[PDB]
C-alpha cells in the first residue's frame, strides 16, 4: 500500500478518525527501520496496521506493549491506527526509546 | 522544551487519557516549529509543537483545533498542546501541506 | 506553605494535567499537618501539606502513594491529589475522624 | 453525603483510577457546601462537595471543570472528585476562599 502516514492524512481522514471511539489492543509487529506494523485488536479481530508516524511517547514499539488507539480507513478498506499511545510495556523485553 | 518522540511514558499516558477542548490557532511558525493556541473559553494560550500535529494541513492563525492538554515535568511549570487536530480552516488565509 | 485553598489558579491546572508519580510516604506529623513523599525511581523527596491528601486514612511512614506534582517563588516540589494505594502493614491506621 | 476525609479508601482508589471527564459548575452554594456539575458528554448533574474541590477559587456557574467520577454507596447516584477549575468563567465576579 501507498504508506499513509500522519503528515498525509487528508483533512477530512482525520478528523473523522479523531472523532471514532478509542480502541484497545496489543502490538503485534513493528520495525523502527521500515517505520511500520501491526496491532491486534483487543475484542479480537484483523490486524491493523501501523505507521512509525502515528505513534506517540518516547518509546519504541514492541511486541506485547500495550496500546489504545483510533482507527482510520485508507482509498479501500484497510485500516489503520491514528493517535497511538503505549498503555503498558511487555515484561522481559528491552524497550527503548528514539534516540 | 518537549515533542512527540521526546514526551515522557506517562505525560503521554495521562494527556492521551484526559477530555477533549476547542481552541483556535494563534501562532505558528513553521521554520521554527511552533506556535500557540488561545484556548476557546479565553484563558492562557498553549504551547504547540509542530511534531504534535496530525493531518496534511500545516496550521496557521486562524485555524479551529481540538486538542488535549499536558504539563512540562519534572516541574508542570508550563502546558502544552497535543493530539492536536484542525477542524475547521481559517477561511481567509489560503493554506498549504507539509510537502 | 502551599496547601489545596491556597494554590494559585494556574498551579492547580498545571498539576493536574502533568504525569502521575508513584511514592511512598515518609513521614507525616497530622499535628503539624504536612510531611514527606519519596518518589519511586529515586528522587529529591516532596513537600506534603495535609490538605491534599484525599481519602479516609490518616497517612502514615511506608505507606504507598501515588500523586501529581507541583513547584511552588522559584521552585520546590508539592505533591498534590496524594492517593494512598497500599497501606503500610507494621503500623496502625487511623481514620481523620 | 460523603467526604474526601469520609470517602472509604476503596471507594478513593477507583475514582483515581478511573477516566477525566470534563463538565461545567452547574451550580455551587458556599454556605451549603456544595453544587452541580453538568457533565460535557452529557448525562445527569454529578453532584460535588466542597472538600473535592482543588484551587483557590470557590466555583462559579459556568466555571468549566474537570474530574473524576465516584459513585454514592448504600450506588447509583454519581459524585465528582479532584475536582479542577480549567476554565474560569467570563461574565461575573470571582472570589477565593476567605
Amino acid at each position: 500500500s501507498p504508506l499513509p502516514t500522519r503528515r498525509t492524512r487528508t483533512f477530512s481522514a482525520t478528523v473523522r478518525a479523531s472523532q471514532g471511539p478509542v480502541y484497545k489492543g496489543v502490538c503485534k509487529c513493528f520495525c523502527r527501520s521500515k517505520g511500520h506494523g501491526f496491532i491486534t485488536p483487543a475484542d479480537g479481530g484483523p490486524d491493523i496496521f501501523l505507521h512509525i508516524s502515528d505513534v506517540e511517547g518516547e518509546y519504541v514499539p514492541v511486541e506485547g506493549d500495550e496500546v489504545t488507539y483510533k482507527m482510520c480507513s485508507i482509498k479501500n478498506e484497510k485500516l489503520q491506527a491514528v493517535e497511538v499511545v503505549i498503555t503498558h510495556l511487555a515484561p522481559g523485553t528491552k524497550h527503548e526509546t528514539w534516540s
